[PDB]
């Protein structure tokens, strides 16, 4: 029908939520993909569907990269047009984010599919498969990390795959162009801490940051994707917008 | 009276016409710099005027760098402060643009002084009157070049300004962050050519850009800005925003 | 006495350019290769001639798979085992070919390839490089002066290209205790693909500010030599272009 | 005959570790100075000493103003007056201090002198240098923390990020006459005679490759690289000499 459709991964929680929920108030409906967060995932979609009915939908899908990813990531696209008939934004959000140091109970090769599958290739067959299902506005917007250049101590493959998502979105945004698909992408710096984070260490990475020595809100975050899929976007492609309090000026 | 107020300069035509004008559609009362087009800066304050009285005014003055240059800068931020009693938003515009070859009527001294005047001295000394001046969302929003690491041939000297001008918006952004004082930029591809620029020359142009193989609008440009300076991006500083279609991703 | 090198991709054009240049500078060198069995030989015999027993061989298919990190292990192990220490490692090895988004090898193959050969196997020979270890020792990884402004439909090679930076300047971070510096080098047009038509070739020489032509493999090498030398000591986590200025080249 | 080089501000520090350098490769070199005219002088005779006429001085102010043009071309004549030639310029004298945004020196003097030396007078001994043309090229001395400034110091990272732009720029256009230009970004090397003792340290235990300053000869080292016959290819690079330092987040 007539409201335009978003698929946004690893929605269940925080940021990914943040971003599904600010879409559904715009007008978008939904798919809320996620991995384990089953009882999460359902529980934002029936407040969605409260709101307006027939306009949230789940779909779950593991994300690492395996022989199987690519038909993971067209299944993803495909729920889209199943319940919507059409897939007009995809918000590639869902990320692997641990530690992997090089001088040093996973294997490396389970690192490296988690790592570079969640935050690299899982987007580039979601971006393939949602091109090619392809007839508005269309777009995609990657998170990206603001912080790629100034990397944390032991995180190489995590990095790596941020890296890789930004050649992504500059490889894809020229690409997709003439098909009228723009790709950009939003690099928070510190938002969300992690749930394992004491506060101790918390309160050390928020007093970094120039800016209000706070980290962003997820609705913070959500504000920019917002932007980059609406017509005031339309000429952009192929950006990626830090937001980041001014953290990744701040030098050692 | 409870209205925000920001300068724009270089706001008489094309694109700071059309931040000007957003910026006024927006909420916002606005100063009016201009230093040539005194017809086209009192036109478009009168334009705004008859929208809602006493929201504009317009200020005179040389952006070329020498001795008076500080005091012109303190005066415009002045004005502002004059007409509106506040200064919330600063919008750093006004550019001269034109070839200076390395190997060979204008001095080079006055080509310094137009060039490095107008892009960066000029966005620094009322960055500085601005800050020193100082519910709240006080930002500055800085007018870049998305083709700054791929220049015009014999446009050093243009280039060195806005290379400077992003210098300035990563210091200010860092500095001021403390006041609460935002600075960003955004950095056009090809927007409005010139109007005797032949529709031959200017086609050549347009075919490069990937998204839509035409220019920007002035207020594509402009819609960047009012993201900017909104409640929408308020954790957002020391960022460019390139609005270019995709050009600076296109190889030679 | 002499210190000893490992390069990737040694048996032809660039990576033997930099092998040659190592060789000649008094490393011993591991030349690696995967199926240019016959080429490899050919360089090792000629260094060898030079100085004898300086120069050996090493096998290994450096496409991702639950065996690359075997492989990339034995690679350096083989340094080790023929020169007793290992100083300088230098990702020179892979694979480049278009992978468009919008349409026979699967997309899952291209994907161990051009990430696996270009990121994945450069990170695994960093970790078995750092783990085996006055000295001089640094990596040098062969990136791309082009990854901003990328070729139409190569959008996996550019992703594995981008990953290969972020290993550059994570690695450097993590390993400068150590002393070990990370460092790359980043070719513009070099020795065209052998695939690639002539005519191709000229457009691209054509772009070049430089003299209208692309770089020579010994250039490259230049560069990589300067790196591992003892007048970079202070350099860890740059990229080295050399392009003759064709990434500063507008559409 | 040998080749002839131009260092700017190399009476101290740096620019005299890199003209050190040149002379040692083989080059003639103008040795630029401000005010360190004791320490020019000392130098040149340092170097006349070990190969006799291989080594002047040259006095300028490089601060912004209507005569720097003709200040710029001076420098370059001077070269070409003492050697017939002049094959390499290296763009190092600098300004450096802080000009907060938020309240000696005029604020219009701030700007003369931080834009005057850090860009403003390599742009003009560009086209001096261009204007008067075998292995030709120009280092400018950039900053590899230009991204993650110091707090206050706005207009000499205005420079800086200037003197980039200048590098790009002009390897661009002089390309077509066989003029490479590059730069060298130095993270923490001489730290500033004003500075105390433990806000050296600071810095110091800040840098990831050995918890030290770079030499001046190890940023000397890379400007060599950058003039020699194994850099022909490099144009529009700038080398970060910096330790691993801007890699360090917050
Ligand atoms: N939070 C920050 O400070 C910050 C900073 C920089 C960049 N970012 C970027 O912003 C985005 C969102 O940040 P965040 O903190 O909200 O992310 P997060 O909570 O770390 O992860 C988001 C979701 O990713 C999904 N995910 C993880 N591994 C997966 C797999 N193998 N298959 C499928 N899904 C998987 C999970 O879904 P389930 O829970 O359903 O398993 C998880 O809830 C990420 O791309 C992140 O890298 C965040
Ligand atoms: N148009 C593009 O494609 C494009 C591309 C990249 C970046 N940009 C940037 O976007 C901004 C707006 O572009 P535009 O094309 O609208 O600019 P423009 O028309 O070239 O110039 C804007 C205004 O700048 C003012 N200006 C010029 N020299 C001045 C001086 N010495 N003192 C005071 N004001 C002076 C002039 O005001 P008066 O007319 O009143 O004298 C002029 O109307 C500029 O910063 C520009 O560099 C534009
Ligand atoms: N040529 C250029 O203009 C250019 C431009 C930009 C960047 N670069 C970078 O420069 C480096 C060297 O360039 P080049 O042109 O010399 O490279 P190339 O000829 O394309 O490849 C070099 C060698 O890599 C090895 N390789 C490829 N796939 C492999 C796999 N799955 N397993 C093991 N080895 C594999 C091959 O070895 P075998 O032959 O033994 O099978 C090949 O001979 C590369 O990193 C490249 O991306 C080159
Ligand atoms: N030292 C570092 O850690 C560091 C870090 C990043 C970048 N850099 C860059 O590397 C280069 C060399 O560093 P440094 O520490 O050796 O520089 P420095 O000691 O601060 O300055 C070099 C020389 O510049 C000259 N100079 C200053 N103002 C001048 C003017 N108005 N006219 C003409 N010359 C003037 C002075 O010459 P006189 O003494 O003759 O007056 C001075 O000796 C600089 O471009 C610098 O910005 C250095
Ligand atoms: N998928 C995700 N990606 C990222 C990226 C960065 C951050 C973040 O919080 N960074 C600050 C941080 C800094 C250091 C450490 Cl050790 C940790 Cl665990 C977290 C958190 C997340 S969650
Ligand atoms: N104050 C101003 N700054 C700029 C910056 C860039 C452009 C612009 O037109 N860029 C594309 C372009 C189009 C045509 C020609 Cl001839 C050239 Cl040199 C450049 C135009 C302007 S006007
Ligand atoms: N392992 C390798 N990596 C690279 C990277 C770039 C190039 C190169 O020649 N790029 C220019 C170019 C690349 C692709 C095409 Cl289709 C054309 Cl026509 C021209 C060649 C190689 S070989
Ligand atoms: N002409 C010159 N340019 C520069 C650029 C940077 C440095 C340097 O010392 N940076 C470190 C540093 C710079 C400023 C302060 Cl306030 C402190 Cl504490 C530490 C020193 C110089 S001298």
């Amino acid at each position: 029908m007539e409201a335009p459709a978003a698929v946004v991964t690893g929605a269940a929680k925080r940021i990914g939520r943040a971003i599904a929920v600010k879409l559904h108030q715009t007008g978008y409906r939904v798919v809320i993909h996620y991995h384990n967060s089953a009882e999460a995932a359902v529980s934002l979609a029936d407040e969605l569907n409260k709101e307006r009915s027939n306009t949230a939908v789940v779909c779950q899908a593991d994300l690492t990269n395996s022989n199987v990813l690519p038909a993971s990531c067209e299944e993803i696209i495909n729920s889209c047009f199943r319940a919507f008939g059409r897939c007009d934004v995809l918000v590639n959000n869902a990320s692997a984010f641990y530690p992997t140091p090089l001088v040093q109970g996973k294997t490396v090769e389970t690192q490296v599919a988690e790592l570079i599958g969640t935050n690299a290739i899982a987007p580039f067959l979601l971006t393939m498969s949602f091109a090619q299902r392809q007839k508005s506005n269309l777009s995609i917007v990657n998170l990206c990390d603001a912080m790629v250049d100034q990397p944390c101590m032991a995180f190489s493959l995590y990095n790596m795959g941020k890296h890789a998502l930004v050649g992504l979105t500059q490889s894809a945004a020229l690409e997709l162009a003439p098909y009228g698909i723009r790709v950009n992408g939003v690099a928070p710096g510190v938002s969300l801490l992690p749930v394992a984070m004491g506060e101790e260490e918390k309160d050390k990475w928020r007093r970094k940051v120039p800016l209000g020595r706070r980290e962003a809100s997820a609705e913070q975050i959500a504000d920019a994707v917002i932007f980059l899929v609406s017509g005031s976007a339309q000429y952009i492609t192929g950006s990626i917008i830090k937001v980041d309090g001014g953290l990744s000026l701040v030098h050692a």
